[PDB]
């Protein structure tokens, strides 16, 4: 047996975790998906379960249903749980897409939303990713519902109300993070961060890390030397770093042949040693998910997937056992 949050745990990260899709999906009574999920992880983001339209479905009308489900799956499994997300582009009620509103009242919906759902779960969460996904590759802010309506200042508010509803509730050790992805090698997006970053704290607002989500392609994926640099960099700056949605997908069949599972192996290898590399502050590594059948790539780009860790029968592929070496600071095995 091999156990990866194990792997990870001894030698000085937090956790190796993963993305569930629970309750949304057949993963909720998977037995044997269950059985893998508790046998390898000691983190879970929920994929889908704490998102705006499953928490908040009418205008300030909480139903945390989902999220409480979750939860209890990944407590009973002893998992750390990484909050995702309050505001982002995708996946909002329809109250507020579907809706006129001024800078004025838009920023209260944000605000009583940011308010409730955080006191709610309160410190089960470890951490919260608060924005989600808020820059173009270039550094501008990406358009959102939030963003064409109240303009730039919804960016550092949403900071700023999570750290006050988390204040009031005695609740300061749940972190905050920004996640995006284009953010884990040197560019205009990173640098972006790290200005978004400066710019929150000038204002006294927290920002406790970042998270890199690590959508990579295979054999497009950075560089150890360009992933670990870029970890320095936010690290140098005082963030945790999360590795928070780490897959390595296929553009194209095939994808589990020789030379295509050496390639995603080598390239989850780098990812995950660039963690080890950066030191204690990159806390630990989440994969979205780690079943090909559940994974997000086939319904979000025509003919690609085989992202995960295990194929859709739950074997393990070589990717499982680079990322275990990777973990133990031993060179790939498999690749
Ligand atoms: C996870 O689950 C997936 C499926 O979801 C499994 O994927 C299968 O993996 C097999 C083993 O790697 C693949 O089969 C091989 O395919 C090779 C390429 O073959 C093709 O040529 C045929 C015939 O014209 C075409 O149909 C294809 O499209 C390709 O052009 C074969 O060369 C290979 O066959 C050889 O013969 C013996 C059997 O007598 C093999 O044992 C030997 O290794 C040798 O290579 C073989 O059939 C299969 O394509 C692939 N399925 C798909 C849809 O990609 C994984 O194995 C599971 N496990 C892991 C860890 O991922
Ligand atoms: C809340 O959501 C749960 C989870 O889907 C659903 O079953 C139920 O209809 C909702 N409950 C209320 C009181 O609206």
């Amino acid at each position: 047996d091999i156990d990866l949050n194990k792997l990870a745990q001894r030698r000085g990260k937090h956790w190796f975790g993963t993305a569930a899709d629970i309750p949304g999906t057949a993963e909720t009574t998977d037995a044997a998906y269950l059985k893998v999920l508790k046998q390898n992880f000691g983190e879970i983001t929920p994929a889908n379960a704490m998102k705006f339209m499953y928490t908040e479905t009418e205008q300030n009308v909480f139903n945390f249903t989902e999220g409480e489900q979750f939860l209890e799956v990944a407590e009973r499994f002893g998992s750390k749980v990484r909050c995702h997300n309050l505001v982002w582009a995708s996946q909002v009620s329809d109250f507020v897409t579907s809706k006129t509103w001024t800078a004025k009242e838009l920023t209260a919906v944000m605000k009583n939303h940011i308010f409730k759902t955080v006191q709610h779960f309160g410190r089960r969460c470890y951490s919260w990713d608060v924005v989600n996904e808020a820059l173009n590759g270039d550094g501008t802010f990406s358009s959102s519902v939030w963003y064409d309506t109240i303009g730039e200042e919804y960016f550092y508010l949403a900071f700023k109300y999570a750290q006050e509803a988390l204040a009031q509730i005695g609740a300061n050790d749940v972190k905050l993070y920004y996640n995006d992805y284009g953010i884990e090698n040197p560019g205009t997006k990173s640098t972006a961060v790290l200005q978004l970053v400066s710019n929150l704290r000038k204002r006294g607002i927290r920002i406790d890390g970042v998270g890199l989500e690590s959508h990579f392609i295979v054999g497009e994926t950075p560089s150890l030397a360009d992933q670990l640099a870029t970890k320095q960099a936010y690290i140098k700056a005082n963030l945790d770093v999360a590795v928070t949605e780490l897959d390595v997908r296929f553009s194209t069949v095939p994808y589990y042949t020789a030379a295509a599972q050496k390639q995603q192996a080598e390239d989850y290898y780098v990812s995950v040693a660039s963690c080890m590399n950066a030191g204690p502050r990159c806390i630990g590594v989440v994969v979205w998910d780690f079943d090909d059948a559940y994974s997000w790539v086939p319904s979000a780009f025509a003919g690609q997937g085989g992202a995960c860790l295990f194929n859709n029968t739950l074997e393990a592929k070589p990717a499982y056992y680079a990322v275990a070496d990777a973990l133990e600071g031993k060179p790939c095995s498999v690749c």
